[PDB]
Protein backbone atom coordinates (compact mmCIF):
# COMPACT_ATOMS: atom_id res chain seq x y z
CA UNK A 1 0.00 0.00 0.00
CA UNK A 2 0.79 3.35 -0.44
CA UNK A 3 -0.57 4.80 3.09
CA UNK A 4 -1.13 7.89 3.67
CA UNK A 5 -1.18 8.59 0.20
CA UNK A 6 -4.48 6.25 -0.75
CA UNK A 7 -7.05 7.66 -1.55
CA UNK A 8 -10.67 6.66 -2.00
CA UNK A 9 -12.03 7.29 -5.43
CA UNK A 10 -15.38 7.94 -3.93
CA UNK A 11 -14.48 10.62 -2.66
CA UNK A 12 -13.71 12.02 -5.97
CA UNK A 13 -16.29 13.93 -8.21
CA UNK A 14 -15.51 15.18 -11.98
CA UNK A 15 -15.85 18.58 -13.16
CA UNK A 16 -14.19 18.96 -16.24
CA UNK A 17 -11.38 17.48 -18.70
CA UNK A 18 -8.42 19.72 -18.60
CA UNK A 19 -6.63 17.77 -20.86
CA UNK A 20 -6.08 14.13 -22.83
CA UNK A 21 -3.78 9.87 -19.88
CA UNK A 22 -6.74 11.84 -19.11
CA UNK A 23 -6.47 14.80 -16.96
CA UNK A 24 -9.89 16.48 -15.56
CA UNK A 25 -10.66 19.37 -12.80
CA UNK A 26 -12.40 17.80 -9.49
CA UNK A 27 -12.74 18.12 -5.62
CA UNK A 28 -11.86 15.95 -2.66
CA UNK A 29 -15.27 15.60 -0.52
CA UNK A 30 -16.33 18.75 -2.22
CA UNK A 31 -13.42 20.48 0.07
CA UNK A 32 -10.39 20.63 -2.67
CA UNK A 33 -10.11 21.82 -5.59
CA UNK A 34 -7.59 19.04 -7.48
CA UNK A 35 -6.56 17.93 -10.78
CA UNK A 36 -7.39 13.92 -11.64
CA UNK A 37 -5.36 11.89 -13.79
CA UNK A 38 -6.09 8.95 -15.57
CA UNK A 39 -3.74 6.40 -17.24
CA UNK A 40 1.76 0.54 -19.36
CA UNK A 41 0.18 0.90 -15.75
CA UNK A 42 3.36 -0.05 -13.56
CA UNK A 43 5.36 3.25 -15.55
CA UNK A 44 1.99 5.61 -14.73
CA UNK A 45 2.09 5.21 -11.52
CA UNK A 46 5.99 6.21 -11.36
CA UNK A 47 5.32 9.46 -11.97
CA UNK A 48 3.86 8.99 -8.29
CA UNK A 49 6.34 7.52 -6.51
CA UNK A 50 8.81 10.51 -7.45
CA UNK A 51 6.42 13.33 -6.28
CA UNK A 52 5.71 11.24 -2.91
CA UNK A 53 9.38 12.40 -2.35
CA UNK A 54 9.47 15.67 -3.26
CA UNK A 55 7.34 18.79 -1.64
CA UNK A 56 7.66 22.21 -2.16
CA UNK A 57 5.31 25.62 -2.72
CA UNK A 58 6.44 25.78 -6.07
CA UNK A 59 6.15 22.20 -7.04
CA UNK A 60 2.92 20.69 -8.23
CA UNK A 61 1.80 19.03 -5.03
CA UNK A 62 0.84 15.43 -4.96
CA UNK A 63 -1.93 14.47 -3.77
CA UNK A 64 -2.61 10.78 -3.26
CA UNK A 65 -3.49 8.23 -5.66
CA UNK A 66 -6.03 5.14 -6.97
CA UNK A 67 -4.51 1.75 -7.18
CA UNK A 68 -7.09 -0.73 -5.70
CA UNK A 69 -9.45 0.06 -8.00
CA UNK A 70 -5.59 3.79 -11.79
CA UNK A 71 -5.67 8.27 -10.67
CA UNK A 72 -3.17 10.60 -9.42
CA UNK A 73 -4.30 13.07 -7.64
CA UNK A 74 -2.83 16.59 -7.58
CA UNK A 75 -3.39 20.33 -6.75
CA UNK A 76 -5.48 22.39 -9.47
CA UNK A 77 -3.62 25.04 -11.24
CA UNK A 78 -6.36 27.07 -12.46
CA UNK A 79 -4.62 29.09 -14.96
CA UNK A 80 -3.11 25.94 -17.01
CA UNK A 81 0.06 25.85 -18.79
CA UNK A 82 2.43 28.48 -18.27
CA UNK A 83 3.22 28.85 -22.16
CA UNK A 84 -0.26 29.25 -23.17
CA UNK A 85 -0.60 31.77 -20.06
CA UNK A 86 2.37 34.02 -21.46
CA UNK A 87 0.52 34.15 -24.97
CA UNK A 88 -2.86 34.15 -23.70
CA UNK A 89 -2.99 36.28 -20.73
CA UNK A 90 -1.74 39.74 -19.48
CA UNK A 91 2.23 41.55 -18.00
CA UNK A 92 4.21 44.11 -16.37
CA UNK A 93 7.89 43.20 -16.35
CA UNK A 94 8.31 43.14 -12.77
CA UNK A 95 5.11 39.81 -12.61
CA UNK A 96 7.70 38.29 -15.17
CA UNK A 97 10.53 38.38 -13.00
CA UNK A 98 8.52 36.37 -10.13
CA UNK A 99 7.56 33.58 -12.64
CA UNK A 100 10.93 33.26 -13.39
CA UNK A 101 11.95 33.74 -9.25
CA UNK A 102 9.12 30.71 -9.10
CA UNK A 103 10.67 28.42 -11.15
CA UNK A 104 14.41 29.13 -9.78
CA UNK A 105 12.96 28.67 -6.19
CA UNK A 106 11.59 24.98 -7.76
CA UNK A 107 14.72 24.37 -9.48
CA UNK A 108 16.74 25.24 -6.39
CA UNK A 109 14.95 23.22 -4.02
CA UNK A 110 15.34 19.97 -6.88
CA UNK A 111 19.03 20.75 -6.79
CA UNK A 112 19.25 20.43 -3.13
CA UNK A 113 17.47 16.82 -3.45
CA UNK A 114 20.32 16.07 -6.42
CA UNK A 115 16.90 15.93 -9.06
CA UNK A 116 17.10 16.05 -12.00
CA UNK A 117 14.28 17.43 -14.16
CA UNK A 118 15.49 17.02 -17.51
CA UNK A 119 12.35 18.93 -19.28
CA UNK A 120 12.35 22.31 -17.94
CA UNK A 121 10.58 24.50 -20.21
CA UNK A 122 7.38 26.96 -19.76
CA UNK A 123 4.84 23.75 -20.96
CA UNK A 124 6.24 22.07 -18.16
CA UNK A 125 4.93 24.92 -15.92
CA UNK A 126 1.39 25.22 -14.69
CA UNK A 127 0.25 28.35 -13.32
CA UNK A 128 -2.30 28.79 -10.70
CA UNK A 129 -5.14 30.95 -9.56
CA UNK A 130 -2.90 34.06 -8.05
CA UNK A 131 -0.62 33.64 -11.14
CA UNK A 132 2.10 31.73 -8.97
CA UNK A 133 4.00 29.65 -11.35
CA UNK A 134 4.88 25.68 -10.47
CA UNK A 135 7.29 23.78 -11.81
CA UNK A 136 4.88 20.29 -13.25
CA UNK A 137 5.72 16.58 -15.24
CA UNK A 138 8.85 16.20 -12.85
CA UNK A 139 7.71 12.36 -12.06
CA UNK A 140 8.19 11.80 -15.83
CA UNK A 141 13.37 15.56 -27.77
CA UNK A 142 13.66 19.14 -25.98
CA UNK A 143 16.62 20.30 -28.53
CA UNK A 144 16.11 23.94 -27.95
CA UNK A 145 16.21 23.49 -24.56
CA UNK A 146 19.46 21.42 -24.66
CA UNK A 147 22.82 22.50 -23.99
CA UNK A 148 26.11 21.41 -26.25
CA UNK A 149 26.83 18.41 -23.92
CA UNK A 150 23.07 16.85 -24.16
CA UNK A 151 23.03 17.58 -27.89
CA UNK A 152 26.86 15.95 -28.95
CA UNK A 153 26.72 13.34 -26.58
CA UNK A 154 24.04 12.99 -23.73
CA UNK A 155 26.00 14.41 -20.74
CA UNK A 156 22.89 15.48 -18.53
CA UNK A 157 23.98 16.48 -15.40
CA UNK A 158 22.35 19.53 -12.64
CA UNK A 159 24.12 21.88 -15.84
CA UNK A 160 22.07 20.87 -18.43
CA UNK A 161 19.01 21.90 -15.95
CA UNK A 162 20.84 25.53 -15.26
CA UNK A 163 20.75 25.66 -19.44
CA UNK A 164 17.40 24.75 -19.69
CA UNK A 165 16.56 27.55 -16.90
CA UNK A 166 17.92 30.22 -19.24
CA UNK A 167 15.92 29.16 -22.11
CA UNK A 168 12.33 29.09 -19.69
CA UNK A 169 13.86 32.85 -18.94
CA UNK A 170 14.02 33.67 -22.73
CA UNK A 171 10.32 32.06 -22.98
CA UNK A 172 8.97 34.74 -20.03
CA UNK A 173 10.23 37.55 -21.23
CA UNK A 174 9.81 36.78 -24.58
CA UNK A 175 5.86 36.28 -23.81
CA UNK A 176 5.86 32.14 -25.22
CA UNK A 177 8.20 32.71 -28.51
CA UNK A 178 8.92 29.33 -29.30
CA UNK A 179 13.26 29.91 -28.79
CA UNK A 180 15.29 29.66 -32.02
CA UNK A 181 11.75 30.56 -33.97
CA UNK A 182 12.80 30.96 -37.29
CA UNK A 183 15.38 27.32 -37.36
CA UNK A 184 14.82 23.46 -37.37
CA UNK A 185 15.82 21.75 -34.44
CA UNK A 186 18.75 20.83 -36.57
CA UNK A 187 19.96 23.84 -37.25
CA UNK A 188 19.41 25.07 -33.35
CA UNK A 189 22.02 22.40 -32.50
CA UNK A 190 24.55 23.02 -35.21
CA UNK A 191 24.03 27.36 -34.14
CA UNK A 192 24.50 26.43 -30.75
CA UNK A 193 27.78 24.47 -31.37
CA UNK A 194 28.60 27.50 -33.14
CA UNK A 195 28.30 29.97 -30.07
CA UNK A 196 24.82 31.14 -31.20
CA UNK A 197 22.76 32.31 -28.41
CA UNK A 198 18.94 33.72 -27.89
CA UNK A 199 18.90 37.51 -28.04
CA UNK A 200 17.70 39.41 -25.43
CA UNK A 201 14.31 40.11 -25.47
CA UNK A 202 12.89 43.67 -25.14
CA UNK A 203 11.16 43.15 -21.98
CA UNK A 204 13.96 41.89 -20.73
CA UNK A 205 16.87 44.90 -18.83
CA UNK A 206 20.55 44.16 -19.00
CA UNK A 207 20.80 42.89 -15.87
CA UNK A 208 17.77 40.43 -16.60
CA UNK A 209 19.46 39.36 -19.69
CA UNK A 210 22.73 38.89 -17.76
CA UNK A 211 21.13 36.17 -15.30
CA UNK A 212 19.30 33.78 -18.17
CA UNK A 213 22.72 34.38 -20.63
CA UNK A 214 25.10 32.92 -17.86
CA UNK A 215 23.30 29.98 -18.02
CA UNK A 216 24.36 29.15 -21.37
CA UNK A 217 28.39 29.00 -20.76
CA UNK A 218 29.75 26.68 -23.47
CA UNK A 219 31.56 25.27 -20.32
CA UNK A 220 28.96 23.18 -17.88
CA UNK A 221 31.08 24.47 -15.06
CA UNK A 222 31.30 27.68 -15.61
CA UNK A 223 27.27 28.13 -15.53
CA UNK A 224 26.16 29.13 -11.98
CA UNK A 225 24.10 27.23 -9.77
CA UNK A 226 20.01 27.67 -9.21
CA UNK A 227 21.21 28.83 -5.27
CA UNK A 228 23.37 31.63 -7.17
CA UNK A 229 20.63 32.20 -9.80
CA UNK A 230 17.87 33.38 -7.18
CA UNK A 231 20.40 35.11 -5.33
CA UNK A 232 20.94 36.91 -8.84
CA UNK A 233 17.35 37.66 -9.46
CA UNK A 234 16.18 38.62 -6.15
CA UNK A 235 19.17 40.87 -6.39
CA UNK A 236 17.53 42.12 -9.63
CA UNK A 237 13.92 42.45 -8.06
CA UNK A 238 15.53 44.47 -5.20
CA UNK A 239 17.74 46.92 -7.74
CA UNK A 240 13.96 47.00 -10.27
CA UNK A 241 11.52 47.35 -7.50
C1 LIG B 1 2.72 18.00 1.74
C2 LIG B 1 2.29 16.71 1.44
C3 LIG B 1 0.98 16.49 1.02
C4 LIG B 1 0.09 17.56 0.90
N1 LIG B 1 -1.19 17.30 0.48
C5 LIG B 1 -2.24 18.16 0.57
N2 LIG B 1 -3.50 17.65 0.50
C6 LIG B 1 -4.57 18.46 0.58
C7 LIG B 1 -4.39 19.84 0.73
C8 LIG B 1 -3.10 20.35 0.80
N3 LIG B 1 -2.05 19.50 0.72
N4 LIG B 1 -2.89 21.74 0.96
C9 LIG B 1 -1.52 22.28 1.04
C10 LIG B 1 -4.01 22.62 1.05
O1 LIG B 1 -3.85 23.85 1.19
N5 LIG B 1 -5.32 22.08 0.97
C11 LIG B 1 -6.46 22.91 1.07
C12 LIG B 1 -6.85 23.75 0.02
CL1 LIG B 1 -5.90 23.83 -1.50
C13 LIG B 1 -7.98 24.55 0.15
C14 LIG B 1 -8.75 24.52 1.31
C15 LIG B 1 -8.37 23.68 2.36
C16 LIG B 1 -7.23 22.88 2.23
CL2 LIG B 1 -6.77 21.80 3.61
C17 LIG B 1 -5.49 20.69 0.81
C18 LIG B 1 0.53 18.85 1.20
C19 LIG B 1 1.84 19.08 1.62
C1 LIG C 1 -6.25 23.95 -24.19
C2 LIG C 1 -6.38 23.53 -22.74
N1 LIG C 1 -7.64 24.03 -22.16
C3 LIG C 1 -8.34 22.94 -21.47
C4 LIG C 1 -9.70 22.69 -22.10
C5 LIG C 1 -7.37 25.20 -21.29
C6 LIG C 1 -7.26 24.90 -19.79
O1 LIG C 1 -6.21 23.97 -19.55
C7 LIG C 1 -5.77 23.68 -18.27
C8 LIG C 1 -6.43 24.16 -17.15
C9 LIG C 1 -5.97 23.85 -15.87
C10 LIG C 1 -4.83 23.05 -15.71
N2 LIG C 1 -4.40 22.79 -14.45
C11 LIG C 1 -3.77 21.67 -14.01
N3 LIG C 1 -3.57 21.54 -12.67
C12 LIG C 1 -2.94 20.47 -12.17
C13 LIG C 1 -2.50 19.47 -13.04
C14 LIG C 1 -2.72 19.61 -14.41
N4 LIG C 1 -3.35 20.72 -14.86
N5 LIG C 1 -2.27 18.62 -15.31
C15 LIG C 1 -2.50 18.78 -16.75
C16 LIG C 1 -1.63 17.47 -14.80
O2 LIG C 1 -1.23 16.57 -15.59
N6 LIG C 1 -1.41 17.34 -13.42
C17 LIG C 1 -0.79 16.18 -12.91
C18 LIG C 1 0.57 15.97 -12.94
CL1 LIG C 1 1.61 17.24 -13.61
C19 LIG C 1 1.12 14.79 -12.44
C20 LIG C 1 0.28 13.81 -11.92
C21 LIG C 1 -1.10 14.01 -11.90
C22 LIG C 1 -1.63 15.20 -12.40
CL2 LIG C 1 -3.40 15.50 -12.39
C23 LIG C 1 -1.85 18.35 -12.54
C24 LIG C 1 -4.17 22.57 -16.84
C25 LIG C 1 -4.64 22.88 -18.12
Amino acid sequence: GYGSWEIDPKDLTFLKELGTGVVKYGKWRGQYDVAIKMISEDEFIEEAKVMMNLSHEKLVQLYGVCTKQIFIITEYMANGCLLNYLREMRFQTQQLLEMCKDVCEAMEYLESKQFLHRDLAARNCLVNDQGVVKVSDFGLFPVRWSPPEVLMYSKFSSKSDIWAFGVLMWEIYSLGKMPYERFTNSETAEHIAQGLRLYRPHLASEKVYTIMYSCWHEKADERPTFKILLSNILDVMDEES
